[PDB]
């Protein structure tokens, strides 16, 4: 499984590239303009290798202020596979979400998940 988002999205956060590169590191934003976007894309992907298929991924973020077209989720509430596929309209697939009811449980409190993908 995978915690992190998706690598366009990392490259456009600075705080997420410094925080996923290195735990305790820190990254200088003038270190991104010398290196290339390219280039940026290829550390990363050799780091995790090449896919190909879609991966189902999720972050813990902190409550967020007023929103919309955003879904979370409250911590320490079940979370079933029917409401996935009514909030995206999208089937899902069994072990992954049986995984998610799962994490829910050991879940600690103040941690929420955000659910997205691309079609």
């Amino acid at each position: 499984m995978s915690t992190q988002y998706t690598y366009q999205q990392i490259a456009e956060d600075f705080r997420l590239w410094s925080e996923y590169v290195d735990t305790a590191g820190e990254m200088s934003k003038d270190e991104f303009n010398s290196l290339s976007t390219e280039d940026k894309v290829r550390l990363q992907v050799e780091a995790f290798g090449e896919e190909k298929s879609p991966k189902f991924s999720t972050k813990v973020t902190t409550k967020p202020d007023f929103d919309g077209f955003q879904f979370y989720i409250e911590a320490g509430r079940d979370f079933d596979g029917d409401a996935y596929t009514e909030a995206y309209g999208v089937a899902v697939p069994t072990n992954i979400a049986a995984r998610i009811q799962a994490q829910a449980a050991e879940l600690n409190a103040g941690e929420w998940l955000l659910v997205e993908h691309e079609a």
